[PDB]
């Protein structure tokens, strides 16, 4: 039963991407482009962590493939798992109506385990929208349910992966989101903050006497390096996340996010080598999204896996 395997992502860097569980409209992109619809088995093998978007819903959130039978979806997850590639279910996204109630910890654990058994998922990504981070009892019920799920699979010899994809400004000192990170200390495998869609947010870098915003293309390398350094050291107004458990999240192209797209690939290569030189090597890259990475612009130009082609060599 290949889908039953939970691939290990230890001892290597990852190239993680999100896969959309809904059909493309005519112009969903931030520049009116269109994303590609595809099977999981159409995803380039270089994407070794695929996060399925999204588990959502009032009461106990859930997930069902929008266009594949459960059997066929599990078969495809099994193909990826046979290749050593992990497939996570991502809880959240826009308009998810996630409002967990105290007392629903075991019901949420049971539904996560059901999704693993039905679809072959290897873990869960937390991608809550801003309205959900402090909603209802999400703060306590979600970490409690996940610890139970992790413990359940660890008893079977399996590592159920837990990841989080916070907007980067969620991670400043005294941030309400830090409660999730602290509650899951020793349970989460990595945190992949979104270095996009917050164009006006920035950091003051004394080393350059410069204010660098997330929408500054001229200084993109320094934005990637210094926001990462701040996050993995707990400086410049940010709380600390261990570098070995840290992943930089980027838009695959300008249709995938309003701002944040890295125009010059060398900015990423250099940010990584600079972190490596300071013994701050990180876990890899995440992108929104795989469907966008093979989509097309408004003018019909194919993105043709630009993100995967630019950065897979860095990861492997
Ligand atoms: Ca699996």
């Amino acid at each position: 039963d290949d889908a039953a395997i939970m691939p290990s992502i230890a001892n290597k860097k990852i190239l993680m991407g999100f896969w959309h569980n809904w059909a493309a409209g005519a112009s969903d992109g931030y520049q009116q482009g269109q994303f590609a619809n595809m099977n999981l088995t159409d995803i380039p093998t270089e994407y070794n962590v695929v996060a399925v978007a999204f588990m959502k819903g009032q009461g106990i959130p859930t997930f069902k493939p929008y266009n594949l039978s459960d059997t066929e979806f599990r078969r495809q997850v099994g193909v990826l798992n046979s290749q050593g590639r992990a497939v996570l279910i991502s809880l959240g996204g826009a308009d998810a109506h996630i409002e967990l109630k105290t007392g629903d910890e075991d019901k949420l654990k049971d539904e996560i385990i059901r999704l693993v058994e039905v679809y072959g998922f290897d873990g869960l990504d937390i991608d809550l929208e801003q309205a959900a981070i402090g909603a209802a009892n999400n703060k306590t019920v979600l970490p409690a349910a996940l610890k139970k799920v992790k413990d359940h699979y660890a008893a079977q010899g399996k590592n159920f992966i837990i990841s989080m994809a916070p907007e980067f400004p969620y991670l400043r000192t005294n941030g309400t989101y830090l409660d999730y990170i602290n509650a899951l200390e020793g349970y989460y495998d990595f945190i992949a903050p979104q270095y996009y869609n917050q164009g006006g947010d920035g950091i003051w870098v004394d080393e350059l006497n410069a204010w660098i915003t997330q929408n500054n293309d001229a200084m993109k390398e320094d934005f990637l390096y210094y926001l990462t350094e701040s996050l993995v050291t707990g400086t410049r107004g940010y709380a600390k996340i261990p570098a070995a458990k840290f992943v930089i999240g980027l838009p695959s192209n300008n249709d995938a996010a309003a701002t944040g797209y890295v125009v010059n690939k060398q900015a990423v290569y250099n940010a990584f080598s600079r972190l490596d030189a300071k013994n701050l090597s990180i876990k890899g890259l995440m992108t929104w999204s795989i469907n966008w990475d093979n989509g097309k612009s408004k003018a019909g130009v194919a993105y043709n896996w630009e993100f995967k082609t630019r950065y897979a060599p860095l990861i492997q």
